[PDB]
């Protein structure tokens, strides 16, 4: 038997032009990110890759396989208006 409201407003901290992997490679971030995580989210610097374009791991080959296709279309149906 309640409703109320309820509220906390947080300050502004404004940093400013930021979101560089030149010592990182390996940190998260709201502007980017220095995670290979960045990935899987899409927060990557643009130039995480630059400085981290050798921080993955391991990146085997050959797993399984799986291939698709597929193709058809056809539709005919005349048709006879008329008229009194």
């Amino acid at each position: 038997g309640s409703s109320g409201s309820s509220g906390i407003p947080g300050p502004g901290f404004t940093a400013g032009a930021q979101g560089s992997c030149s010592l990182r490679c390996g940190a998260q971030d709201g502007l980017c990110s220095c995670h290979p995580t960045c990935s899987g989210l899409g927060t990557c610097c643009e130039d995480f890759l630059d400085y981290c374009l050798e921080i993955l791991p391991s990146s085997g080959s050959m797993m399984g396989g799986k291939d698709f296709v597929v193709q058809h279309l056809k539709w005919t149906d005349p048709s006879g208006p008329s008229s009194g």
